[PDB]
């Protein structure tokens, strides 16, 4: 008996100083425990040592966006998803400089 992702807290829209760190979570459940997927203007997030996602807690995905630069404004959108179906989250990212 498997349930489609469904997401409890949407993502937040964050407007961050050029240099500082990016925060953006979701709280969402789902049998099986769904995987987590971001993307950055439509491109899937890959780890690095600067942008990762990982789970603070059981039911939250975050991702960390690290010395952020003007290249980074974007729309941020995650995707929650696991056998039974998926479902997303969406909101933007805005760098401002100095």
């Amino acid at each position: 008996s498997m349930e489609a992702p469904k997401i409890f807290e949407r993502i937040q829209s964050q407007t961050v100083g050029q240099g500082s760190d990016a925060h953006f979570r979701v709280r969402v459940v789902g049998k099986p425990d769904p995987e987590c997927e971001w993307y950055k203007n439509g491109v899937k997030i890959e780890r690095s040592d600067r942008i990762y996602w990982y789970w603070p807690e059981d039911n939250v995905c975050e991702l960390v966006i690290r010395d952020v630069t003007g290249e980074d404004s974007a729309s941020i959108m995650v995707k929650a998803i696991n056998i039974a179906g998926e479902t997303s989250s969406h909101a933007f990212l805005l760098v401002q400089a100095k």
